[PDB]
């Protein structure tokens, strides 16, 4: 399973093109890649380098409750978003009137309130917009054959208000033989840092919705747009390709949860996770 | 040959797909998640193991580009693909009895050109309303080709109930390197035996058109599928089609220097050397 992520890193090193980027540092880049990670009795937390699993779980819980407030997640000891909610960064984009921590209408707003008129991170959006997360869950229960089970965070109208455009433009869910699968469209992926994390996020989400829907986790299909490696991270990765992968951990949910909103941190345990050091 | 990828995908579905049902109850063999890369360098991926309705491809795309959501405006060009979904009965079944025949709702033409504006009807004037995604994409390719956010999104959860059909082509993304423009389509649902060859041609063409406008060379079309399926009653014709050897892809020529995307006309295009197997 992890071989696919390794083979993808190798491919970019062996066939990617040099491509400048917004940061001016430069990458090796391939456009268009796809990998399928089984979720059947294992969880694809990568072993050839440690993934910040606390961040994955708490960020997803943050997403689910609809929050666009970087402080709400920082208080969990996960600071991924803090720099994009900083005062100077928000002023850098003309959001002087904004409060620090207000990320705009990012994933939380889009997943729970798509199409609603955003104001600030403290506003009350109850009943406003499309609750895509719950629509997906209802459709899985009532019509698992549906080929439109999509959750879309890419919102062209809200893009100017987001602190940064979402990398995870949309995901699609699928059911056959009582198995729940998920395909992520990730428009831009840093193989050295973001991507192993993002694989965890959406595999976790698939586990959660399969639990709520009475289904088994199936496959997680990861589809990349610009899949890249920053030039200054080539040497760490070449070392990492050398390290042989140890079997994927497993994920256990310690109690029968009924709604996606009822999940909490202590309902999840990663057992068997032996990553290589870095 | 790039058509071999399509053929291997068809074969993979017949050998490993799962017999899953669908909304029409007809029954399919289905695989969730596939990807193919069709080179666009000095050839056009118009499939040869079965003829593709190229006229339909060109006219539909031109219809999409000028923002239309009236099925009759495409029908009047000889392309009847959308007519059934704008019929009187079909519109009345969805709850659109106050809509004129042919009013498909905020489908692709509206989303590409006016994303976020309030849909009234097909004859409304939407000038300046919503996000012009198609032109934003063209602009970004020119001013900042390294950008990793060049996306055109037709999936609009707010507008979905207003549409005659939910779009199969949720979004596409463009990419520039080495003076070459590539395109990835996320297609949520794909009939391998009818729509898919057509869909591959649609977005390859769109890539040719936007490359022309931005002074770039077509690179790759990357085709990504969610539910890739074959209908049970089409298994036998496809398995005969799989033993046919593909002929070289035709070439597409653009017969004139065009400045803006709105300025393309049907006569600007010529498919040369298209020799598909008969049926
Ligand atoms: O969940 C995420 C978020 C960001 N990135 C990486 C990819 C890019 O290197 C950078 C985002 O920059 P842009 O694609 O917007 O230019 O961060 C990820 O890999 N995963
Ligand atoms: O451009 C298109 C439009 C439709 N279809 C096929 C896919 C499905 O077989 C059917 C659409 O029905 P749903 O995916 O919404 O269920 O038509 C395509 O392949 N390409
Ligand atoms: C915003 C924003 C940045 C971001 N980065 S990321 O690439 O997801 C990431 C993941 C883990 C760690 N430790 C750092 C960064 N995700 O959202
Ligand atoms: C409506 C509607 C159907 C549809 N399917 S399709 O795949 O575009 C298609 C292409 C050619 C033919 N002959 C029939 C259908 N796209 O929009």
């Amino acid at each position: 399973g992890e071989l696919q992520y390794l083979r993808q890193v190798e491919h970019i090193l062996r066939c990617g093109f040099k491509k400048e980027d917004r940061t001016g540092t430069g990458t090796l880049s391939v456009f268009g890649m796809q990998a399928r990670y089984s979720l059947r009795d294992e969880f694809p937390l990568l072993t050839t380098k440690r993934v910040f699993w606390k961040g994955v779980l708490e960020e997803l819980l943050w997403f689910i409750k609809g929050s666009t407030n970087a402080k709400e997640l920082s208080s969990k000891g996960v600071r991924i978003w803090d720099a994009n909610g900083s005062r100077d960064f928000l002023d850098s984009l003309g959001f002087s009137a904004r409060q620090e921590g207000d990320l705009g209408p990012v994933y939380g707003f889009q997943w729970r309130h798509f199409g609603a008129e955003y104001k600030d991170m403290d506003s009350d959006y109850s009943g406003q917009g499309v609750d895509q997360l719950q629509k997906v869950i209802d459709t899985i229960k009532t019509n698992p054959d549906d080929r439109r089970i999509i959750m879309c965070a890419w919102n062209p109208k809200d893009l100017p208000l987001m602190a940064l455009p979402p990398c995870h433009a949309l995901c699609q869910f699928y059911v056959v033989n009582g198995e729940l699968s998920c395909q992520l469209y990730q428009r831009s992926g840093d193989m050295g840092l973001g991507v192993p994390f993002n694989i965890a996020s959406y595999a976790l989400l698939t586990y959660m919705i399969a639990h709520i829907t009475g289904l088994q986790p199936g496959d997680f299909v990861h589809t990349l747009g610009d899949a890249h490696i920053y030039l200054n991270h080539i040497e760490p990765l070449k070392i990492q390709l050398q390290r042989e992968p140890r079997p994927f951990p497993k994920l256990k949910i310690l109690r029968k949860v009924e709604t996606i909103d009822d999940f909490k941190v202590e309902d999840f345990q990663i057992e068997g996770y032996n990553p290589h050091p870095t």
